[PDB]
Formats: structure tokens, sequence, C-alpha cells
């Protein structure tokens, strides 16, 4: 009996909850694609200087 | 385990960060076109001497 209850206590501390973890993993995937598009588009900001005659 | 951690340490030293590198590459492309227009236009500065009667 006591072995089962200690296993309960030990899992709440070191084990992951997939419901919590899966949401976070999908959460950051969107942020990565958002970050890549923003960075690529922000890199060509200085090309405005070429419009004003070199 | 130790192999993975050494791979971490080795990549921070010799490997490029594309975020850093891509910005620099686009950074210099603009400067090249700016430099070419300035140099071409600076080359025809001495043509003012032809206005004052040869």
């Amino acid at each position: 009996n006591t072995q089962a209850n200690v296993a309960d206590a030990k899992s709440r501390i070191v084990d992951v909850d997939f419901a919590k973890e899966t949401s976070a993993m999908t959460k950051y995937q969107v942020l990565q694609q958002t970050g890549s598009a923003m960075l690529a588009q922000a890199n060509q900001l200085p090309q405005v200087a070429l419009s004003l005659l070199g």
C-alpha cells in the first residue's frame, strides 16, 4: 500500500503533464514562424535609402 | 550524455548564427549599391572645368 502512495507523490513532482506540455509546444511553433517572417521583413528596411537617389 | 553537452559547447564557438549573418549580408548589399552610385557620380566632378571655357 505505502509503495503505491509514494509513487503518487513522486510523479507529481518530476513527471510532465502532456496536456500542459503539448499546448506549450504548439504555442511556440506559431511564435517561431511569426518571428522568422518579422525578422526577414525587418532586414530589408534599409533599402529605403536606395530610393532617395543612392 | 557527456557527448551531447560537449557538442553544445563546440557549436557556440565555431558555428554561425543565421539571424546574425543574414542581417549582415543584407546590411552590406545596400552599402554596395550606395557606394557604386557615389563613386560613379564623384567621377564626373572634374567636368566642371569644361564649363569655364575649356
